């Protein structure tokens, strides 16, 4: 998964990131609540000075920046409800006992002079028996309290500064000098709870993910060493540590986001500061109105540049990289996916098409992945690879070629080939897949979309026409575009025998024998361990999902390997990446699936023969 | 006088001036009204946010940057009735017989691809029998009509970064541009109504700035050389004309005046980009809550921190700016003078004191110019020379030291010394002249203040210390029953006078007319007044005070342990010295300010020396 951590696995790595995450967006205490309200109903052109009110003054149902609007919710108390259903409750200064300053809240405030406007939350996760189970460390980005928001933003604003041109390690040893003490006090309250360095997760957010990544830093030396194996995720974080001990998660267009490297200013630092970091997820675009605007980037990608900070606020960080987290996709992801995530307004979502436009980063490689939003979304893919998810709402889907998956979601989704229904071929195998070929060869797998729209100009002379999926083929009204020839098996194990013709082969579940003829056939294991014989043709073997240990025979020369939303498969990876000799026997793997091409040797194989997607 | 421009001289180069600001104001449509409002009442810290939503959404009294909200008020109605009680008209696209773009209120609109975003109004002044006497060109700063706002203004922004980092010369080609055929039908109109270049004012503000010098370097050669002789006022901008046909107007912590020299970007253009420009007003400051606070002067002065812009703004550009037009100071003031302008909110107004702090900027020289409002001020003047004006309201004044005229205008006004009346000499002519005399011989001339406050020895010996404040009436400084006697003085008449002093030292007043003041062998103070008058030392340590139109004066017996003072005089340039001034006639040495003048009889040039002729 894209947040996988240290050696935990891919469900404890998204477990440790829901926290991080929730106890990042309790820290600044719904600031930007108002600003996400405005925006979602405004955008950021036209209605810009609109989303800016709600900014300053929320809503009926949002509190901006300003407090006490009698007409606003109380975001602050949903802010400490959320945490709070996470898990987590804020630890008194009292059970510490710390003798450092807190307000009202229970918030920490920095102990030294320079520092004064540091913020950070201390939370404990409590089991049934009410024992603690975990504490969580939330360092509070740029802004404090809405009481003293302008005084306490610039004591933050001179410590950015200072960590991109102050003393070399001014970044690093930022946390020593703002809560060094509180941490002591904490290292004294874990212990005395039974915990150790790994019951810890650190997280923050912009000068709260520097301070995650300055912990992390000093926990070697500092604390007696107490921190040194405990738990770090940094949201769009300027700096990175030098550890190996942080992930450093953003969005590639948020221009906080690794503008330092690792605490240097660099030429980049004002610009595009998109390089490969080990720490850091590389490639998360967040999809919003000004990413998408044409005017918009006209103007230069900068931190300079106040606008471009869209990209920067928590709540779209919260809120998108959530779905990352829900997606049927996630298990495909790792660190470096490119992952465009659907973060538009109301009013652009309704003419937007979300889609890898590439704006102001380095040139994505490998699948990429659009993740749509709960509303109707336009989602274009592109002509290289996609995993495309509309959840819920009536979402509709372009896309340019290649191999993909389509996953309609919820509500009435609709595929627009725009294109004449000649130029494809369809199949569907009886269990929800319908499979779209184009007529270059690429495969799209789709679920849960029931209307597919092709232009017909040889019936609408200037045009399109919209089909509905059925069991009997794509139908206009009585009309139907057949299915291409198929044989479908069941969920137990079958024998399934094409026909001299050529046809696709669905085994769906179970350890199935698929039986090619002299034709060309389309191969669909399924789940299961599958036993497939070509029989001769030029035939297609494709594999998805957690598709089992398949054998393949009379595999050749003119024979087609696809491989789409399987397991392992790292930015770009190749056939080469996964295959060896075992025998006689060329196998592919990929995760813990795998298929055997008996009798094949590997030095016969060519990369236009084999798909990896 | 600061806006002098071309050879138009004092009064009609601030008509000028009021011309060239009413336009840029008009080409706005009110835009910042909602935060001028806003700021007003809230101030820049703790108010910033309240200020911000009346920048945006103004209030029962002011309308900010969104369109169609009930309860404000029509400041873009507002606006054109200004531009018109200013005497201008917007003139209409079929007037001009102009094919181009024009919205409702009669704004054109740029001419091609990447100038679709310029905005320019084109004005009128008419005569009583109606015919064209004048035209106004109003180029628009960034920013456009409520209705496009923001897209508009990215266009505008586009425009600043070419400035910078484009082509050599956008800068210089940008009305050619945006407007070069607007401009044939302006010329073929003028032509038609008997105008030439000289009725042309071209001005704007910002980007509309930059605009007025493009139009400035193109004027020789395009357009037939027709507006080579144009009035070209710029201000707020960021880039300098090559001709010296512009006044550059700004305040000097404006980050975006002269950003550019003149249009090439260096490494002071992201920093404090102060020095001096032979076009440009190099020495206004706008004594705003920003400059006024050391929290926010944490944060290095740039046109990259946004918070900087308070200083941009057209209303105060406005507001200030006609203050200082209307100083009773105005005509001694020139180009490059040092100039404060208070321009506080009203929270930061009532405990804030406005005075040169010098902030992001080279070190100011000369004497310093602070403009009050017509409010209740705090003024505070450096220990250097200083003319303080409070205007309207009841103004509190302090001072450092030094040589100053303090005017306290309307109001009941005070000025506070900070130290024991001891001190202190006090004098007064009974013309309306209070004089305050420090322990170092620095004088103050003072108007219109009517309280004076000290600070005396108190309780426990003097461990505390009391502020009295005292009375000025015609028998000295009054407290309860004690009195501050005046020095010894004698004042003469508004006609011609022969005065005396006796032997212990007087002040002595000639007042208006031709006087003869005749010295004793005491210390006198001669204060000749307006006219032509004869003064004779009579020995001793004395002083002769210059001050206004002082006229032709004859001093006698002028020596070594003798002091001139010229305060409030015409002609003194920042930081001139006695030897701007100075010359031989005869046997005698001349001192000339303007049309007034000195004779120190038999006295010569070279025998004097800078401490014994004060020059602000
Ligand atoms: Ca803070
Ligand atoms: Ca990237
Ligand atoms: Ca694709
Ligand atoms: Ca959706
Ligand atoms: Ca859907
Ligand atoms: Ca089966
Ligand atoms: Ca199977
Ligand atoms: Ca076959
Ligand atoms: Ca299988
Ligand atoms: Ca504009
Ligand atoms: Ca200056
Ligand atoms: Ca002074
Ligand atoms: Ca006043
Ligand atoms: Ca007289
Ligand atoms: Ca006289
Ligand atoms: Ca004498
Ligand atoms: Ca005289």
């Amino acid at each position: 998964g894209v947040y996988d951590y240290k050696n935990f696995g891919t469900a404890d790595s998204k477990a440790l990131f829901s926290d991080a995450m929730a106890i990042t967006l309790y820290s600044y205490h719904n600031l930007d609540n108002g600003f996400a309200a405005g925006y979602q109903h405004n955008g950021f052109g036209l209605g810009l000075p609109a989303t800016l009110v709600t900014a300053l003054l929320g809503g009926t149902d949002s509190q901006g920046v300003i407090p006490g609007i009698p007409w606003n919710p109380d975001s602050e108390k949903l802010a400490l409800d959320a945490v709070k259903k996470a898990g987590w409750t804020p630890i008194t200064a009292s059970q510490l006992g710390y003798d450092g300053k807190t307000d009202a809240r229970g918030t920490f405030f920095g102990e030294k002079a320079g520092y004064t406007t540091a913020q950070v939350e201390i939370l404990g996760k409590y089991d049934a028996q009410g024992h603690l189970t975990e504490i969580g460390i939330a360092f509070r980005g740029t802004s404090g309290p809405r009481e003293n928001l302008i005084l306490d933003s610039i004591g933050d604003v001179i410590n950015d500064l200072l960590a991109a041109f102050g003393p070399k390690d001014y970044a690093k040893n930022y946390v020593g000098e703002a809560f060094g003490n509180l941490l002591n006090d904490v290292v004294a309250f874990a212990k005395a709870n039974g915990l150790s360095g790994k019951d810890v997760l650190v997280s923050g957010h912009s000068l709260g993910g520097l301070a995650v990544n300055s912990m992390a830093d000093l926990s070697g030396g500092k604390w007696g060493g107490f921190f040194a194996d405990s738990n770090y995720i940094a949201y769009a974080s300027p700096t990175q540590s030098s550890t190996d001990k942080v992930l450093n998660v953003g969005y590639e267009n948020d221009p906080v986001f690794r503008a330092l490297d690792g605490s240097t200013f660099t030429g980049a630092s004002v610009g595009v500061h998109d390089a490969p970091k080990e720490s850091a997820t590389d490639n998360i675009v967040s999809f919003n109105d000004h990413y998408a605007s044409t005017a918009w980037n006209l103007l230069p990608f900068s931190i300079l540049n106040i606008p471009t900070w869209i990209s920067h606020l928590p709540t779209a960080y919260g809120d998108g990289m959530n779905r990352i987290i829900e997606s049927k996709f996630y298990d495909l992801t790792s660190k470096d996916s490119t992952i465009i995530v659907a973060n538009l307004s109301d009013p652009a979502r309704a003419n937007t098409w979300v889609q890898d436009l590439n704006r102001n980063a380095e040139t994505h490689k490998g699948s990429t992945f659009i993740i749509g939003s709960d509303s109707n979304d336009l989602i274009q893919g592109g002509s290289g690879n996609d995993y495309l998810e509309g959840r819920a709402g009536n979402d509709t889907f372009r896309d340019g070629g290649g191999y993909n998956v389509i996953l309609g979601g919820a509500g009435n989704n609709t595929l627009d080939l725009q294109k004449s229904v000649n130029t494809f071929d369809f199949a569907n195998d009886g269990a929800g897949n319908l499979y779209v070929r184009d007529a270059n060869g690429g495969i799209s797998i789709t679920r849960d979309i029931g209307s597919i729209v092709t232009k017909e100009p040889g019936f609408l002379w200037g045009d399109d026409v919209t089909h509905s999926v059925t069991a009997s083929g794509l139908k206009v009204g009585s009309n139907v575009t057949q299915y291409d020839a198929s044989v479908k098996g069941t969920n137990g194990a079958d024998t399934l025998k094409a026909h001299a013709g050529g046809d696709w082969l669905f085994g769906l579940d179970g350890n199935d024998h698929l039986i090619g003829g002299v034709g060309n056939d389309v191969f669909v294991g399924g789940a299961g361990n599958d036993l497939m014989e070509s029989g001769g043709g030029a035939d297609t073997f494709l594999f998805n999902g957690a598709f089992g240990q398949d054998r393949v025979v009379g595999f050749t020369s003119n024979d087609k390997l696809v491989f789409l939303g399987v397991q392992g498969v790292l930015p770009n990876d190749d056939f080469r990446a996964h295959a060896s000799m075992v025998g006689q026997d060329t196998v592919l793997k990929f995760g813990g699936d795998s298929v055997t091409l008996v009798g094949v040797a590997l030095n016969s194989l060519s990369a236009d023969g084999i798909v990896i997607a």
